[PDB]
């Protein structure tokens, strides 16, 4: 009833919504030495639209650096800078780096809670029980100001925002929260399968952020899943998991010699056929948690077959600047997912991308039917009129409040995992055609045309990459096809 209340509000009143947010970002901002210099005195939305820019990361970053080095954050904001976000997007190799503070996990629990509410409403089975959710902390970077730079998730795990989270089913995981905060990748996955198998008839639901990482710990049972099973049959954990914290939780969860579960597993994993094997092992998951969206629609045949057609649910769309919004038909097919936005997380305009709108740049209630666009976010952070870069189609609208379907991010040319390869990128590697390959696991690039000319044009690209492929291993050694790698 309080549901569908309140997203029969957001989604009727979103022209009041948007104005009354510009209002609630702008006022207490009007005195920052950023939007002084553009002449906004006091709150008024069209002295905002005339004189406030529209900037590119790159136009701003002279702001953002002063920031990150130490200066006071009310030069861009009255709402005091407290981290940074990791964007996955570079500007000349590194990473961009987003100002950040706990309005973005206000705004970011705010869309759990409802997306929680969105899936329980169409899916029946889930509230007695947990998700085998393999969520992943990332170790921080730290910044001469001394405040930390973590990926979006990171800055929620590491909070009390998620220490302290609600007590029910869409928060509640068969990891301890100490393997969740485990900043050793290999280990916590492999703890994530550990107790989901333990607690196997408990899983409702399982998946990842996006669907690479749900395919990759599917690979990883496959490789893994005979010592899994030795571990729940001696009813310890294996030698090799340094983390203390892991030690010590995932030993209580295993709580003792379990041999006959063992058994169970590994007649069912002893199958020459992997098909269904998500249904086989967690026979009560009644959907995947996990975006399909975008570049992540490539691993959509492969969830399926591993999946056995359980429903595949891409909830959310969002940014380093800003969570955009929820997918409200969450049963549909991955092709046909939209994205509504939520009037309350930013102030959103958009940049007309084809001839369908020849305006210069139009509210989020203006934007037409069929037509693409360029979002533009003014954030509770210090952004005011940023570009995403990020291209999105108009394909409805619920209510009063359009539905986007993601198109694609500008020039990006490659991209397998979190890496976000550009043109640019390509082009200085190239000089130092291209496919994307995910026949086979882990997926790697393709750049059509020795072994040492594989190694530079991999040294030449992003982080991102690098921290994909030599350390997570869900990028395989780039190939130049006579067939050459990388190594
Ligand atoms: N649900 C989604 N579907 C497709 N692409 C997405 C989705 N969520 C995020 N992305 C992409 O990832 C970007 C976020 O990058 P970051 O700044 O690293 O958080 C977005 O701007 C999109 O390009």
């Amino acid at each position: 009833e309080t549901f569908e209340k309140q997203l029969k509000d957001l989604t009727s009143n979103v022209k009041s919504i948007q104005d009354n947010l510009l209002e609630e970002i702008i006022t207490p901002n009007t005195k920052t030495e950023y939007l002084q210099r553009f002449l906004i005195d006091r709150f008024d939305k069209e002295l905002f639209k005339k004189n406030v820019p529209i900037v590119s990361y790159e136009d701003i970053k002279p702001y953002l650096d002063r920031v990150v080095n130490g200066e006071s954050s009310d030069v861009i904001s009255a709402r005091t800078i407290t981290g940074f976000l990791l964007s996955s997007g570079t500007s000349g190799g590194a990473q961009k780096m987003m100002p950040w503070n706990n309005k973005y996990l206000d705004n970011l629990t705010f869309i759990y809670d409802l997306r929680m509410q969105v899936i329980t409403k169409h899916v029946k089975g889930v509230e007695e029980g947990k998700g085998m959710m393999f969520l992943f902390t990332k170790q921080e970077s730290m910044t001469p100001s001394g405040l930390p730079a973590r990926v979006a998730t990171s800055s929620y795990f590491k909070s009390d925002y998620f220490k302290n989270r609600p007590s029910n089913w869409y928060y509640s995981y068969t990891s301890p929260d100490e393997v969740i905060l485990c900043p050793n990748n290999t280990e916590s996955l492999y703890c994530h399968l550990l107790c989901g198998l333990v607690q196997r008839d408990e899983v409702v639901r399982t998946g990842s952020i996006f669907a690479s990482v749900m395919v990759r710990a599917i690979e990883v049972l496959k490789n893994s899943w005979e010592e899994l099973c030795s571990n729940i049959r001696s009813g310890h954990l294996s030698n090799w998991v340094t983390d203390l914290g892991c030690q010590n939780s995932v030993s209580l969860v295993l709580g003792g010699p379990r041999p006959e579960l063992a058994d169970t597993i590994e007649e069912i994993c002893n199958q020459n056929s992997w098909k269904g094997i998500v249904k086989r092992l967690w026979p009560n998951t009644k959907y995947i948690e996990t975006v399909v969206t975008g570049s992540m629609g490539q691993y959509v045949p492969m969830l399926n077959y591993y999946c056995n057609d359980l429903p595949l649910v891409s909830t959310t769309y969002g940014s380093s600047e800003t969570t955009f919004g929820i997918n409200l038909d969450p049963l549909c097919k991955p092709e046909d997912v939209s994205y509504t936005f939520m009037p309350n997380m930013s102030y959103f305009e958009f940049i007309p991308m084809d001839g369908g709108d020849k305006n210069d740049v139009v509210d989020l209630e203006d934007v037409k039917l069929g037509c693409t666009y360029e979002p533009v976010v003014t954030n509770f952070a210090g952004l005011y009129r940023m570009r995403v870069g990020d291209i999105v189609l108009v394909t409805g609208f619920y209510n009063n409040a359009p539905q986007f379907k993601f198109v694609r991010r500008e020039n990006v040319v490659l991209s397998i995992d979190s890496d976000k390869t550009n043109e640019e990128d390509l082009f200085k590697a190239v000089s130092q055609t291209s496919y994307a390959d995910t026949s086979t696991f882990p997926g790697h690039y393709v750049v059509y045309l020795l072994s040492t000319c594989c190694l530079v044009m991999e040294e030449s690209l992003d982080n991102v990459y690098k921290r994909c492929r030599f350390k997570d291993g869900s990028i395989g050694p780039l190939e130049i096809r006579a067939k050459f790698f990388s190594i």
